[PDB]
RNA sequence: UGUGACCGUUAGCGCAUAGUACAGUAAUGGAAGUGCAUAAACCAAAUUAAAGGCUUAAAUUAAAAAUAAAAUGGCUGGUGCAAUGGCACAAAAAAUAAGAAAGUUUAAA
């Protein structure tokens, strides 16, 4: 029927999880080391991290 | 002062100040310690999955926007980025030598 209605989201393993998330811990550090967390990139990140928190509660 | 296919907090000086704290009767020996952010070991919590019958022929839409889990709570301080700290020599300056012994030299207009 389609690749939009059969599409799923695999579960990382927990031992797999520090190198599928590697990349986007360094750039989170890159932005506030760099640009501080008064800057519009920290902002972007910090509305991103909400939506997840916010998904935990179901 | 100048330069670097020299280092970037387990590195580079022992020291991003400290020959301090501390050990020793003494001579002496001699640390740890920058700023920011979901790393690892580590301890607690999280098992499972069910559903069986409204009668169908003239809607809506300025425009645009707006429905979906990659990630538990902690303790710890690795990694990534930056330098009011170090390493090596170079340039300039400084230091340095006289034969004689109570004696004369070396001064550019
Ligand atoms: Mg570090
Ligand atoms: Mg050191």
């Amino acid at each position: 029927e389609g690749y939009v209605l059969h599409e799923k989201k695999p579960v990382v393993p927990r031992a797999l999880r520090s190198f599928a998330f590697k990349s986007q811990d360094e750039h989170k550090s890159f932005v506030l080391a760099r640009l501080g967390i008064f800057s519009e990139e920290a902002k972007k990140i910090h509305l991103n991290e909400l939506r997840t928190f916010a998904k935990r509660d179901r």
